[PDB]
C-alpha cells in the first residue's frame, strides 16, 4: 500500500499534473494498492485566502467576478493541457464548473454579509484541492486507470470544528477506500482538508497537505508515505536560501519533526507523529527529479561527525519579552502567563526563564502578538504589591534559527561552536533554547542577520 | 541613618559581638541614627533546624535537654566575654533565660505531641536571632551607649502567615523606631523574623537576616544599608571555591540581583528590591577585616572588558525534564504544568521549551522534587489520544552555573565564549537559559564537574 | 433637559408618528432641550427576528424578497401618513431605501452562507430602530422643528461585544449630543442598540428601548425621563390580563425595578438604576392619552394599607430542581452548579435551597433549559461516594409571580395573606422566595393557574 | 444482627451503665449477633471541648490536673457502680488508667506548645468514648457475657482526615466484626470516632454517635439499628421546649433526616442516609422507658390530617443578607460568593434569592460568621462599574424554624396557614425556604420569638 501526495508546484499546470499522473500510473505496477493526495494547483491557495479577505473588506461584487474567471481560465487550461479524451475533459470540465458555481455564490455570500466566519474561510480555502483534485483523476483516468476524486471528510479524515487548524479526531479511512482500492480504483483524496462530524468543510492549517498523506497512510497501515514535492528531499537547509545546500539521504523521525517544526517547510510538523507511531517510512521525492533517492525518513539514528545535520529559520516569528515585578514566583506568574496566553490560543514556539526578577522569554508566531497583548492585559490589568507583572515588550523584527543533528543534547562543545559560529556571522543572540529536545537547540537573532547566520552555520558544519 | 546587619560568623563568640558593638558604636559617632540588625550565632540555627526534626521524629526528651545546654553554655560564654559589667551580664542573663525557658516547652511539647506544624517551626527558629540580639545589645550598652534589643514584628515588619518563607505585607518600620532614634536608642533588630497581623512569630526565609536589613532600611528611607559579613563585599565568585577570587568595588542593583538569586550567597536575594526601589546604597563589609572598601551597589552600571563579571552556582537543585505527548500546543500545557507547581509552592529556577514534542525542561530546589511530582501526578493522571504527558525524568546529580554581567544579553560572542570554556573544561552542558535577563546567563552541567567549570570560566574571564 | 422615548405601538402608523412629533413639538416649547428615543414600528422587530431565523434554516431567497417588501410598504405608507412636505418626505424616503439595501444584502448573505451569527442577529435587529427614528425626525421636521436622526452609538453609546444584550461600557452621550441641542436641534436616537469599541452594531436586550432612554438620561444628567407608551403609567398588574387593573400615581426606584424585573414588561429592567443612582425621575406615559398624569418614579416611600401594592408575573420560565447527593456541603456544591450555570450564561431568576439532601430549586428564562442541563451534564458528568449530585428535572409548565409593596418583608403576616389567597385560588406552590427583597415576595405554580392567582391576589390586596 | 446505640444519659452513671448492659443483655437472647454503640458519658465530651481551649489559652497546669481527679473520679464512681465482680472492675481501672495517662500527657504536651491543631482536637475529644466504653463491656462482662471494648477505626470505620468533622472513605465492619460475633463477642464500639487511612484519631462531629450506629448497621447489613436515648422515640417537636409534645409512632427516612438536619437533636443528621440506602429500619427508644414502641423510621410513607408532623428549630444560625451591585448576573455573582463560602468550609444551611438587585439571603452556623466575612472580603474585595458586591450585613440573634410532613411540598394551602400561624404567634418573617424539599418548609424569625412560634405552630398542627 502507497500512498503518494504531490503539492502545489508538483501540480503546478495541465502539463505538470498528466507528468504527474504517469508518476502515478508506474506505481501502480510496482505496488497495486496506490491512494493519491493532491494540494491544490500553485498559487491557488494564496488567492483564496486574499479574495476572501477582498470580499469581507471593501465587498466589490466585480473583484469577485475577476477572480472567479482567472480560476476559471486557470482550471481550464489545465484540464485542456493533462487530458487528451474529449469525453473526460467533458466530465471533469463540469466538475469543475458545479465547483466554481458554488465558490462564487459563497463570495457573493460574503461580499452581501460583510461577514467572514472561520467556518466560511475553510469552506473557501478547500475548493483549491476540490477544484485541481478532478484534474488529476481525470489524467490518471486518460492514462487507462481507474480514479475517482474525493475529499478529505468522505476519504475518512473527522476533525473538530476549530476552523481554520482543526485537529483530527477520528479516522474511518479504512472504511472509505478500502472498498474502492478492492476495485482496483486509485483515489485522489483532497489535501489539507477534513471533515466536522456533521458534514461541515474543515482544514488542518497551511501546508497540511502532507499532514493529509500521513493520515491516510496511518489510517490504510501503508507501507509507505511519498511526500513529492519540488526538490529532491530534506536539504541540509533551504536551498532557495543557501543554493549549496545538500540533500540528506537518511533522517530519523525526530530530525524531521523538529526540523520541520522549526521552518523547513518541505514537511508539514504534524506529516511525522502519524507515520512514526506506526513505523511507516516517508520518502520525500522531487516530481521534477524523479530519478533522485531523495530523503528516507524511518527509525534510524546516526550521530554525523560535525553533529549539526541540517538548519531551518522561522521569518514569521515575534520575540516577546514579559518583565516580571522581582521575587514574586516564578511557576505561579507563568501558570497565569500561560493560561491567558493558551485561552486566546497564542501559538508559542520557545521559552526561556533565567531571572530573578521573574522575566521570561517567549517566541510566538507574529501574527498572534495582538491577541497575546490582549491575553495578558485582561489577565493581570494595570514589592509590597500584589501585582505579579511589570511591562511588556514585543520585537517583531526577528527569527528563530534552529540547528538540528542526531545526538544534539549530549555533545560535548557544540553549543559554543554554534555560538561562537554565530557571533562570526554578524549576529546578537536575543534568546537560547537547549535542553529541551534530543535534536535540537533554537536562538532567536535580529531578522536582518538571517541570510548571513544560516550561511555562516552551513560553512561551519556542512561544507568546512 | 544607617542600617548596619551583622551576620553569623560576624557575632560567632563573644570576642566577635563586642568587635561588633564597637563597629556600631564607632558609626554611632559618624551618624547618629543607627539601627542594627543581628543573625543568630554561627551555627545555631542549622542546630535549632535539626533539634526540630528530631523532637518531631525520634521524641527523645533527653535529647532535647542536651541541646538546650548546649545552647545555654554557648549563649552564656558569649555575654561573658563580650560584656564587662556585671549589672548588664546579670540583665542579658536573664532575658537569655526567659527565652531557653520558653525553648525548652516548644520542644517538650513537640515531642509530646509528635507534631510539628510550620507555625511551630518558625516559633522554635526565631530563637537564635532573639538569644543572640540582646547579647549584642548589652555589649552596646557596655560601651556607655543606649541600646534595646527589638523582634522583627516589633520593629514594624508584617507579613502574611505562610510559614518558613512569609512575605511581607506591610511596614511600621517609621512608627516603632523613629521614637527610639529620637531618644538616641540604637535598636537591635532580630535578623530574620517578622510577625503575622496577630502577633505569630515568623520566618523570612534562609539568609533572610540580609532582607531584614533592607526592609528596615525601606521603611525608615535610610541613606545606606551595610551588609556586614566574613568576606570584603561581593567576589568574583565564591572565594571559599576559587581562592583567587577578586573583590569587586561595585556593582549594580540587578547585577547582585541576579548574582545572589544565582547562588551567591553573601545577599539574600530579596535584599536588593528595597534598597533598589528607593535607590538605598547597599554597603557590603567585612567585619573581620573592617578598613575594606568591600563592595558598593547602587545604579550605576559599567561594562566590564570581558563581560562576564562574576559567576555564581547552585549546588541544591535537580533537573526536571517532562515529555510531553507530541504536537499538542506548548502554552496550554505549560498552563497546566504550572499551574500544579504553582499550587505545590514548587520553586523553578529556570525554564527551557524547544521541542516538536512539547517537551520542557526546568531546574527546581531539589527538596522540591517529590511535591513536584505529586502535583503532576495530580494534574495529568496516568496521537488520537487527549493526553498532554508522556513521561517525566529527574536528575538531582546537577547543578547550576550563572554568569553575570553588565551587557551581557547585547554583548556579541560572549555566549560561545562562555560555552566553548565550559566544554574545555569537562562538563556536559544538560540545560541554557539565555534571552530573559539583560545580565545572565544560567546553563546546567553535572554535579561532578561543578568546581572545574567555575575554575575554567574564572580563569578565562576575570584572571586571563 | 428632557428625554421622551416612545414605544412600538406609539408610533406602529404614520398616523401615530405625526401625532408623536406633534407631542414632542409641544414639549420643545416648555423645555428647549429634548431627545426623543424611540423604538422600531409595532411588530417590526418581531418580523426581523423570524425572517434571521428563516434566512438561515431554509435559506429562501424569495422568503427574503417577500419580508423586504412587506417592510418596504409598511414604512412607505408610514412616511406618506406622517409627513406632509413633499420635499421631506423623499429626503426620509431615501433613508429608509438605504437601510432596505443593507437589510437585504445582509439576508441574503445569510441564506448565501447558512450561517447567522449573534453579530449577524444584532446587526439584523438595528434596522427596526433604524428605519423608523428617520421618519419621526421627518415628521418632527415637517412641524417646523430642527431634527436628525442618530442611532445608538453615535448619541454615545458604547458597549462590550456580547452580542444579543451588550453590556455598557462607557457613555459619550454629553459630547455627541450637547453640540447639537446648542444649535436646536431635536435629535432622534434609536432605541434599543449600541455600538462596540470598533464601530460594530450592538442591542441591548429585547425591551431595551427603555434602557436607552435611561442611560441617555443619566449621560446628560436630564431633568426628567419620559417613558411614552400605551398605557397609563404602571398599573397594579398587567391591564391587558385583569382589565379591574389601576394605575399607581407613584412608586419608588426599587419597587418598579422589582415589578419591571419580574414581569411588568411596562419598563425594562435595567431602565431603573441609571435614573435611580442620579436622581433623575421617570415618567411614565400613555400617548393614546396624553392627559392621564401617569406614574412618577422618584425616591419617594410609601407604603400601602394592604402593603402589596402591585402583581406581576413571567410566563416565559423553567423551574429547575436539581437533586443532591445527600449532607455532601450546600455551598460548595452550590459554587460547582453556579460556576456551571454563569459560564453557560445561563439567567437564574430565582434560588431556593433548605434540604438536607442538599437539593436546590432554580428559575430559569426556558429558552435556557437546554444550556442549563449540558452545563451541569459537563460539570458534574455521570454516601461512601464522592458525587454531589444525583438527578436533575425540569418543569417548563410554570410561572413566577411576584407581589411587590413598599414595606414587604418588614410586614408582620403578608406572607400568610399572599399564600392563604393563592391557595384558594386554586394554584399548587412550587417554589417560595422570601428574604432577600425589601419590596418583593416570589412564588412559582403551575402556568395554568396564572390567571386565576393573579386576579384572587388582585381582587384580595387591590379591590377589595 | 442488632446494633444498639447508646447516648451520653443513657450512660451518665454507673447505675445507668449496669441498667443499659441489662437492655443489651435481654436483646442477646432475642438476636445472637448484638453490636454496642456507646457515646461519651453525661457531659465529658463538653468538658473535654472546654478544657482543649483553656489548655490552649490560659496555659494552667494546675487547671489540667483538676480537669483530670474530675475525670478519674466520675469514671472510677463509675466502674464501682456499674460491676459488681471485683476481677472486672481491676481490669477496667487499668483500662481508664491508661487512657488518663495518655489524656494527661497530651493536655500538658498543648500546655506546653501553646498549639491546638484539629488533630490534637479530636485525639483529645475522642477520650470520652474511650473512657465509657470499657466500663460498659465490663459490664456487659459483669452479666456473664463476652464483651470487648473497641475503637471506632479498629471497628472499620476509615475517614479522610479532615479533623473535627471527617468524612467517612471506607467501610471494613464485616471484616473487623464478623469474627468476633462469631465467637459469640458483644463489641462495645466507641461512638463518635473513627480512624485515619494512616490510624490517626478522627471525630465525625457532634452527636455523632448515632451516625456510628448507623455506619456499623450499614457496614453489617444489619436487621436493624436501635437509637437508645433519653425520650421515647422522635417527638412532634423538643418535649424539653413545649411538654405537651407528642410520640410520632412512625417516621419516613426522608422525614426524619429533615427533622434532624433542622435541630431535631434526637438524630444526628448522618444517621438515616446509610440506614435509608440499604433499607435497615431505625428504632428510637428511651433507655429510661425501654417499655415505650418509641419512633420506627423505614420506608413507609403516611400524609397527616394537618400534614405538619413536626416542628424543629435551630438557635445557633445567623442570617446573612449580600447586597448584590444591581443588574449584575444571579447565577454569575453565586458562583463567587459560594466558591468564596465553600472554600472556607462555611456551613450554609438556607439560601433564597429573588431580587433584581443581585441580593441573597444566607443561613449560616453562626459560628462561621467570621469565616464567612473573611472568606466573601478575599473574593470581592472593596452601575458602569463591574463591582458585583455591595455591601454584606448579619444578625446573629435569629432563628431557624422548620416544619416537616410527607405531603408538604404538594399540599394546597398550608405554607398560608403556616405563615399566618407565624404571625399572630408575635413572629416577624425574615427569610422564607420552599420547593427544594418534598416534606420540609423553613423560615427565619427572631431569636426572642422561638418559644413563642413553636407553641403556636403545634397547638394549631399537632393539638387542635
Ligand atoms: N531543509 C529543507 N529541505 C528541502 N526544502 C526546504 C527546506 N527548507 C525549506 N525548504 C523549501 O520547501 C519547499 C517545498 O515545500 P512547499 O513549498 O510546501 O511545496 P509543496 O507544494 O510540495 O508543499 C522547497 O521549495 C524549499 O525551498
Ligand atoms: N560572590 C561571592 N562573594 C563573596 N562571598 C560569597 C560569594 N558567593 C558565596 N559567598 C559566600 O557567602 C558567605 C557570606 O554569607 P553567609 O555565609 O550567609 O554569612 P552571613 O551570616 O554574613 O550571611 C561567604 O562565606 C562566602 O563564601
Ligand atoms: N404592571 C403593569 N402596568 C402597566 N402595563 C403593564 C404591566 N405589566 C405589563 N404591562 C404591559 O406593558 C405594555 C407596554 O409595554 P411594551 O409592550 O414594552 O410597549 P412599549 O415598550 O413599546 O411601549 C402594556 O401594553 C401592558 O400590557
Ligand atoms: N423532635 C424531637 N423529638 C424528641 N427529642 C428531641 C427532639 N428534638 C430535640 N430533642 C432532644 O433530643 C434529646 C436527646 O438527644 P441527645 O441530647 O443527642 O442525647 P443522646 O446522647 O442520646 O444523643 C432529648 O433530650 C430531647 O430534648
Ligand atoms: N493548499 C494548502 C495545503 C498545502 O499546501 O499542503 C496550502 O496552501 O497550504
Ligand atoms: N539565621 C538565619 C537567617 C540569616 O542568617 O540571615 C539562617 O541561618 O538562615
Ligand atoms: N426593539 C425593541 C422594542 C422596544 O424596546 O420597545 C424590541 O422589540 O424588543
Ligand atoms: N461525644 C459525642 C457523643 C454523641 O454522639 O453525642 C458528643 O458529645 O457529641
Ligand atoms: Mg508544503
Ligand atoms: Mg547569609
Ligand atoms: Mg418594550
Ligand atoms: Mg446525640
Amino acid at each position: 500500500t502507497t500512498v503518494m501526495k504531490f503539492g502545489g508546484t508538483s501540480v503546478g499546470s495541465g502539463e505538470r499534473i498528466r507528468h504527474v499522473a504517469k508518476i502515478v500510473t508506474k506505481r501502480k505496477k510496482e505496488d497495486d494498492d496506490v491512494v493519491v493526495v493532491v494540494s491544490a494547483m500553485s498559487e491557488v491557495t494564496n488567492a483564496l485566502v486574499e479574495i476572501s479577505q477582498q470580499a469581507l473588506d471593501v465587498r466589490d461584487i466585480a473583484k469577485v467576478g475577476d477572480f472567479i474567471k482567472f480560476i476559471r481560465e486557470k482550471h481550464y487550461k489545465a484540464i485542456e493541457e493533462a487530458i487528451k479524451s474529449e469525453e473526460i475533459k467533458e466530465e471533469v470540465k463540469k466538475i469543475i464548473d458545479s465547483r466554481i458555481e458554488e465558490l462564487e455564490k459563497v463570495l457573493i455570500g460574503v461580499a452581501y454579509l460583510g461577514e467572514l466566519t472561520p467556518k466560511s474561510r475553510d469552506y473557501i480555502l478547500s475548493f483549491g484541492e476540490r477544484l485541481s483534485s478532478p484534474i488529476l483523476s481525470g489524467a490518471i483516468r486518460d492514462l487507462g486507470e481507474k480514479s475517482i476524486a474525493l475529499e478529505g471528510g468522505e476519504a475518512g479524515i473527522i476533525t473538530d470544528n476549530n476552523f481554520g487548524s482543526a485537529r483530527v479526531k477520528r479516522l474511518e479511512v479504512k472504511e472509505r477506500l478500502l472498498p474502492l482500492l478492492k476495485e482496483g480504483i486509485i483515489p485522489v483524496v483532497t489535501g489539507f482538508i477534513g471533515t466536522t462530524e456533521e458534514g461541515y468543510i474543515t482544514t488542518l492549517g497551511r501546508g497540511g497537505s502532507d499532514y493529509s498523506a500521513a493520515l491516510i497512510g496511518y489510517g490504510l497501515d501503508a507501507d509507505i508515505i511519498e511526500i513529492w514535492t519540488d526538490v529532491s528531499g530534506v536539504y541540509t537547509t533551504d536551498p532557495r536560501l543557501v543554493p549549496t545546500a545538500r540533500r540528506i539521504p537518511k533522517l530519523s523521525y525526530i530530525e524531521a519533526m523538529e526540523l520541520a517544526y522549526f521552518g523547513a517547510k518541505v514537511l508539514h510538523p504534524r506529516t511525522i507523529e502519524p507515520a512514526m507511531e506506526k513505523g511507516i517510512p516517508i520518502l520525500v521525492k522531487n516530481t521534477f527529479e524523479p530519478e533522485s533517492e531523495g530523503t528516507l525518513i524511518t527509525n534510524d539514528m546516526e550521530m554525523s561527525d560535525s553533529i549539526v545535520k541540517a538548519i531551518s529559520t522561522i521569518k514569521n516569528v515575534a520575540l516577546i519579552n514579559i518583565f516580571g515585578a522581582g521575587m514574586v514566583g516564578v511557576s505561579g506568574t507563568a501558570a497565569r502567563i500561560f493560561k491567558a496566553l493558551g485561552e486566546e490560543e497564542v501559538n508559542v514556539i520557545l521559552i526561556s526563564q533565567g531571572s530573578s526578577e521573574t522575566n521570561i522569554s517567549l517566541v510566538v508566531s507574529e501574527e498572534d502578538v495582538d491577541k497575546a497583548l490582549k491575553a495578558l492585559k485582561r489577565e493581570f490589568g494595570d514589592f509590597l504589591n500584589n501585582n505579579l507583572i511589570r511591562d511588556v515588550s514585543v520585537d517583531k523584527d526577528v527569527c528563530v534559527i534552529s540547528v538540528v543533528g542526531a545526538g544534539m543534547r549530549g555533545a560535548k562543545g557544540i553549543a559554543g561552536k554554534i555560538f561562537t559560529a554565530v557571533s562570526e556571522s554578524g549576529a546578537n543572540i536575543k534568546m537560547i533554547a537547549q535542553g529541551s529536545s534530543e535534536v535540537n537547540i533554537s536562538f532567536v537573532i535580529d531578522e536582518k542577520d538571517l541570510l548571513n547566520c544560516v550561511r555562516k552555520l552551513h560553512e561551519k558544519f556542512i561544507e568546512k
